[PDB]
């Protein structure tokens, strides 16, 4: 498994509707990772782990 960044988008950072984890203040998003193990609230992260 790749290095998984963790974020608290919602608890801190920037609470939003869609752009919570989808903005560049989210380390996961920026580093091409899903929010596995995060404390993000209202996480819309388009980086869903590519598992084919
Ligand atoms: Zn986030
Ligand atoms: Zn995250
Ligand atoms: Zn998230």
């Amino acid at each position: 498994s790749p290095p998984k960044p963790k974020c608290r988008c919602g608890i801190s950072g920037s609470s939003n509707t869609l752009t919570t984890c989808r903005n560049s203040r989210c380390p996961c998003y920026k580093s091409y990772n899903s929010c596995a193990g995060c404390h993000c609230v209202g996480c819309k992260n388009p980086h869903k782990e590519d598992y084919v």
